[PDB]
């Protein structure tokens, strides 16, 4: 599918959820675009005024578009693939609790999954790829992405 078509690409934080420090937030989306700029020819940059390529956006309930959220647990964000626009902006449901360790829900684990989302990539069947739909805590500081999630990205770019 769908795929950017340069190496360059911005980010930015739209809002901050409550739930964590300020400079966690930052912190905990940086290290999910080097996931995969690990990977790539890709460099993500944060922008903090005008459109960047992805929005990061914490919303709870109806917000905008055609993923309405579920309230505490079920959906925790969603993303849409690259294109312009809203293409390329990734979801996190405020009614989650974000946090920096194992505890709530982990904002720089499921950072990782929406990025994929963001870059062009599905859902995996392998329950060892982060591309797997279903939130499992992982230990954030030795973090290493599956077999798959970098054959996934790699037919996508590089
Ligand atoms: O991209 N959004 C989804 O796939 C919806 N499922 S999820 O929010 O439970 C979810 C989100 C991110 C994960 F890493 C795992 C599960
Ligand atoms: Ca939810
Ligand atoms: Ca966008
Ligand atoms: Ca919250
Ligand atoms: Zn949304
Ligand atoms: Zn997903």
């Amino acid at each position: 599918g769908p795929v950017w078509r340069k190496h360059y690409i911005t980010y930015r934080i739209n809002n901050y959820t409550p739930d964590m420090n300020r400079e966690d937030v930052d912190y905990a989306i940086r290290k999910a675009f080097q996931v995969w700029s690990n990977v790539t020819p890709l460099k993500f940059s944060k922008i903090n005024t005008g459109m960047a390529d992805i929005l990061v956006v914490f919303a709870r309930g109806a917000h905008g578009d055609d993923h309405a959220f579920d309230g505490k647990g079920g959906i925790l964000a969603h993303a849409f693939g690259p294109g312009s626009g809203i293409g390329g902006d990734a979801h996190f449901d405020e009614d989650e609790f974000w946090t920096t360790h194992s505890g709530g829900t982990n904002l720089f684990l499921t950072a990782v999954h929406e990025i994929g989302h963001s870059l062009g990539l599905g859902h995996s069947s392998d329950p060892k790829a982060v591309m797997f739909p279903t939130y499992k805590y992982v230990d954030i500081n030795t973090f290493r992405l599956s077999a798959d999630d970098i054959r996934g990205i790699q037919s996508l770019y590089g």
